[PDB]
This record gives structure tokens, C-alpha cells and sequence, in this order.
């Protein structure tokens, strides 16, 4: 009667991904970040590190962040392999999940992207005239088992960092168990290998 929830951070790394971390680390709570690829490098790498350290999983959201629906293949195709490389030639690990920038997916992107892509329920923590607390509301009641929720780790976001106590804490009262993305598919027994589909819980609905 496990009841999943796949906390997401899209955007980083940045300085502020530590602090979302030590919050991860202090409730003993794993996340899925979606790195951008540009953002992998020396200034980095230690977050990087200690994302690997606490056991959370690396993913993609791209090299450049740009809407990719005004890409050609090729360059969709060269965004993904540079963005997979630079994480695995960092710090060891293999991108399972792609999320599009702006969620914007069309045709080519599907056509010339070889991983799962990966949605979820936004919580509108980009802008910040979206309070803490509206955040916290947001993250509680897109909760269900399966699913995946959509966070940001930009530079700045101290909004959604003084958001996340009170989400975990509120989640965990719920009976929920925090999962990493390729975790919530491995214990659902559920294939995410699926073309032409965006995954925002692991039902697929
Ligand atoms: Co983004």
C-alpha cells in the first residue's frame, strides 16, 4: 500500500540546488533533478557530487534550454548526446528521463529523443509573485500515488526552498514515500520506455 511521490527540480545546477539539498538531506528525502547541460561544469561539479552522494537521480533538460519545438533534428539530437555526455563524463551517471524545456514537445523532438519524456504537475514555482505558501499548496494538492511533480532549481529560487519543509513534512503526514523518477517506475512495475508518450505519473493516465 506504498503511496509514491517523484519530487522533481528542473533548471540547475545552481547555488541554490544546495540549499534545496540540505533540505533533502535533513528529511532523508530523494529528488530527481533535470539538469540543464550547460550548467554542467567546474563551478558545478560539487553539487553535482553530493546530488550523486545522496542518491538523487540526474536527468535531462537539455543543453541549452531553448524551446526545442524551433530545433532541427540534428540539433535536437546533438542538445541530448552533449547534455548525456556531460553528466555522465562528470560524475559517472546514466540519464534515464528527458523534460522538455516549457514543456514544449512536438513531432521532431519525439521523432529524435530516445528517452522517456517526462512531465508532471506544475506548482507555477517560476514566477515569483507565486508566494511560499501558495507553493506548498500547490506541491500538497497535486499529490496523488504515481506522480511526479514539477519543481525549479534556478539561480534565486529561495521561494521554493522556503517552500519545501513544510511540502515534505505535509506529504509524509499523508502516508507518501519519496521516490526518485527511475524508482516510482521500477516499484510501480511500470515500462517508461515508450515513444511518442510524456509520463506525469506512472499509470500513464
Ligand atoms: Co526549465
Amino acid at each position: 500500500n506504498e503511496k509514491l511521490i517523484a519530487l522533481t527540480f528542473d533548471d540547475g545546477p545552481s547555488s541554490t540546488t544546495s540549499d534545496v539539498l540540505d533540505i533533502l538531506e535533513r528529511y532523508g528525502v530523494k529528488a530527481t533533478f533535470f539538469l540543464i547541460g550547460q550548467n554542467v561544469n567546474s563551478n558545478t561539479l560539487s553539487i553535482m557530487q553530493r546530488q550523486v552522494r545522496m542518491g538523487c537521480e540526474l536527468a535531462s533538460h537539455s543543453y541549452t534550454h531553448q524551446d526545442m519545438t524551433n530545433m532541427s533534428a540534428q540539433n535536437i539530437r546533438n542538445e541530448m548526446e552533449w547534455t548525456s555526455s556531460a553528466i555522465k563524463n562528470s560524475v559517472g551517471v546514466d540519464v534515464k528521463f528527458f523534460r522538455p524545456p516549457y514543456i514544449a514537445v512536438n513531432n521532431t523532438m519525439y521523432q529524435n529523443i530516445d528517452y522517456p519524456f517526462i512531465q508532471g504537475t506544475l506548482i507555477n514555482d517560476s514566477e515569483n509573485s507565486t508566494s511560499v505558501q501558495q507553493r506548498v499548496n500547490n506541491a500538497l494538492g497535486a499529490a496523488k500515488d504515481g506522480q511526479i511533480i514539477l519543481l525549479h532549481d534556478f539561480q534565486g529560487n529561495s521561494q521554493t526552498v522556503q517552500a519545501l519543509p513544510q511540502i515534505i513534512e505535509g506529504l509524509k503526514n499523508q502516508g507518501y514515500t519519496f521516490v526518485t523518477v527511475s524508482e516510482l517506475f521500477e516499484k510501480k512495475g511500470v515500462n517508461p520506455n515508450v515513444e511518442y508518450k510524456i509520463w506525469s505519473n506512472a499509470n500513464g493516465q
